[PDB]
């Protein structure tokens, strides 16, 4: 969808985002070190971004937008409609290092590579779920997935969701910071939502556990 390629381009090319909250969440870092908090954590920050970004389509049974010169767009989905969607179970699919690209077995994805892209999109992958257990589990191995700094991006029209919820994870930061994942946008015919991978989960973990009462309330 446009919407996420729009937001992809503004966020590592034209407006920075990337560095807009790597400096909100150093800012919040030093606060904790003012603090006395969090002296010996460890940041990991992407380098400057590629010509070519990597981008992972997660639950499109079409290929929604084809690669082109600066997008490298791998889609999988478990019910592909044609041939250039990958056969593949999200949740059962190895992320590992020392690869680059999908492993295929018997025309199924079998490993993905770790940390590898810039950004993986859920296209209406959350609403196939049948549980708040696995929807979480898709968000683990989106974060190991993606490079420092990357983005996981939700695009949910509101025809195409069940249950007056879009499932969002909007009430879901806390448990989201504790593997890693900051809330960088939200915006309302579709509802589009942005998590990106923190400069440090220590740091993203230290804002959950601040901040526990609120996310037990929400759950």
């Amino acid at each position: 969808i446009k919407w996420a390629i729009d937001y992809i381009t503004k966020y590592f090319f034209t407006e920075g985002i990337y560095l807009q909250k790597r400096q909100r969440e150093q800012r919040l870092l030093e606060s904790y070190r003012a603090e006395g908090k969090l002296g010996e954590v460890q940041c990991r920050l992407m380098e400057e971004p590629p010509d070519r970004l990597h981008v992972l389509d997660v639950g499109s049974c079409f290929n929604p937008f084809s690669s082109a010169p600066h997008l490298e767009v791998t889609a999988l989905d478990l019910c592909p409609a044609t041939e250039d969607v990958l056969q593949a179970d999200f949740l059962k699919v190895e992320v590992v290092p020392g690869i680059r690209e999908p492993e295929l077995e018997e025309g199924s994805v079998r490993r993905l590579p770790a940390s590898h892209y810039e950004c993986v999109i859920f296209s209406l992958l959350l609403e196939y779920m049948p549980s708040a257990e696995q929807r979480l589990q898709c968000c683990l191995q989106a974060y190991d997935l993606l490079l420092p700094e990357g983005i996981l991006v939700l695009i949910t029209p509101d025809s195409q969701h069940v249950g007056k919820n879009a499932h969002l994870m909007k009430n879901w930061r806390y448990s989201l910071a504790r593997i890693g994942l900051l809330r960088v946008r939200f915006e309302k015919h579709i509802s589009c939502m942005v998590f990106r991978k923190a400069i440090s989960r220590e740091l993203s973990q230290h804002w959950a556990s601040i901040h526990r009462e609120e996310g037990m309330c929400e759950e």
